[PDB]
């Protein structure tokens, strides 16, 4: 791919072609996007975030990552679409211009690189991280369960064979570490976004204790909004809740560190399917995908926006 144009959005890509996606993308919109580097894998792979703004100095923003498990590549390929959309909408669409007016996105679209990289050359299925554990000879920490949130407690595992190792202490992990410095240095993240996949779903906190957050109402009213967004172009039916109503107990997800840091919309996606083709999902339907889940995040950045 020469262009940004010509990349090729209905397929899977490897790490080189999306990172070398994003230094096409700043390289065609230089106004509009940046490309800041937060961090180092474990494996020494750089870790970016795509900053969209129109300017001003420490704007409210938004956070979205994807990629955070490795083997959920409907996630990577949604950011990439994600990143061309926001330069395509932007001074077309009405309600997105009006949100880059006055926010800035930041887009992490590969958040595990040394996992993205063992899917396609070892295992389609790792999950975790490619930290080696002192003590094991197993590989990796889920990084999803290695937020300072209840860190620990149950719905992760303490061993470090397990798929849902939280790792040797909150933040262990440098891809972790890496998103929770830049956050709490920027101090002005309005809503914090992560995907995942599969099984159809907006999660909202908490997931590692049954308390109620104070905001339930609001957010549960969001959710539904966006729920309703989505469904709408193909009619794909997400079910929404609390992490811990709706999914199981997890702890160190990090939704639950976010809105505990004050950043008051946080919620979770988890893409399509739910079980016919699950981590597989066939390249026919990353377009679609993309689509609805625009719908759905465009709602969720709309109300914050307005409060
Ligand atoms: O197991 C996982 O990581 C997610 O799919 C569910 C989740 C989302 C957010 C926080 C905790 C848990
Ligand atoms: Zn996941």
């Amino acid at each position: 791919a020469r262009s940004t144009n010509t990349f090729n959005y209905a397929t899977y890509h490897t790490l080189d072609e999306i990172y070398d996606f994003m230094d096409l993308l700043v390289a065609e919109h230089p106004q509009l996007v940046s490309k800041l580097q937060i961090g180092r894998s474990y494996e020494g792979r750089p870790i970016y975030v795509l900053k969209f703004s129109t300017g001003g100095s420490n704007r409210p923003a938004i956070w979205i990552d994807l990629g955070i498990h490795s083997r959920e590549w409907i996630t990577q390929a949604t950011g990439v679409w994600f990143a061309k959309k926001f330069t395509e909408d932007y001074g077309q669409d009405p309600s997105f211009t009006a949100i880059l007016d006055s926010m800035d996105i930041f887009l992490e679209i590969v958040t595990n690189p040394d996992g993205f990289a063992f899917t396609h050359s070892q295992n389609r299925l790792w999950r975790k991280t490619r930290s080696v554990t002192s003590s094991s000879l197993c590989v990796g920490v889920d990084a999803n369960r290695n937020w300072d949130a209840g860190f620990g407690k149950a719905g992760a595992s303490s061993s470090p064979c397990s798929e849902t190792y939280h790792g040797k202490y909150a933040n262990s992990e440098v891809e972790v570490k890496s998103i929770v410095d830049f956050v709490k240095d920027h101090g002005n993240f309005k809503a914090f976004l992560s995907i995942h996949s599969y099984s159809q779903l907006l999660l909202y906190p908490y997931g590692y204790t049954t308390q109620s957050i104070p905001d339930k109402t609001e957010l549960n009213q969001v959710a539904k909004s966006a729920v309703e967004a989505l469904k709408s172009l193909y009619g794909t039916s997400y079910k929404y809740g609390s992490i811990i109503t709706t999914i199981y107990q997890a702890s160190g997800g990090s939704i639950d560190w976010s809105y505990n840091q004050g950043i008051k919309y946080s919620f979770t996606f988890e893409l399509r399917d739910t079980g016919r083709y699950g981590f597989l999902l066939p390249a026919s339907q990353i377009i679609p995908t993309a689509q609805e889940t625009w719908l759905g995040v465009l709602t969720i950045m709309e109300h914050t926006l307005n409060n």
